[PDB]
């Protein structure tokens, strides 16, 4: 019954998530994330970016490839459903999408495009 969801992401290079349901009674869906940590944008940066479980590790390759001067993610990248901006310690970014991008019984990923962090960031989302 709730629309959005608060996330965190610190300098362990770890989501404080690693599983959001989207309600169907939901039109839109909201992430608000934020960095608790202290360590600077370019060592530790964090974005939330959504895709299929299928397109991920397509998304996070062409993502580190395309460099911090894209937020480590491919311009244009018909994968990514949503993201919010790559963020730094302290900062905050939340981004609003169409929940009719999402379809039931299709598993979906969450995670982190700053070379390596996927390894730990990265969580499920399904459209419930
Ligand atoms: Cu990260």
């Amino acid at each position: 019954a709730e629309c959005s969801v608060d996330i965190q992401g610190n300098d362990q290079m770890q989501f404080n998530t690693n599983a959001i349901t989207v309600d169907k009674s939901c039109k839109q869906f909201t992430v608000n994330l934020s960095h608790p940590g202290n360590l600077p944008k370019n060592v530790m940066g964090h974005n939330w970016v959504l895709s299929t479980a299928a397109d991920m590790q397509g998304v996070v390759t062409d993502g580190m490839a395309s460099g911090l001067d894209k937020d480590y993610l491919k311009p244009d990248d018909s994968r990514v459903i949503a993201h919010t901006k790559l963020i730094g310690s302290g900062e905050k970014d939340s981004v609003t999408f169409d929940v009719s991008k999402l379809k039931e019984g299709e598993q979906y990923m969450f995670f982190c495009t700053f070379p390596g962090h996927s390894a730990l960031m990265k969580g499920t989302l399904t459209l419930k």
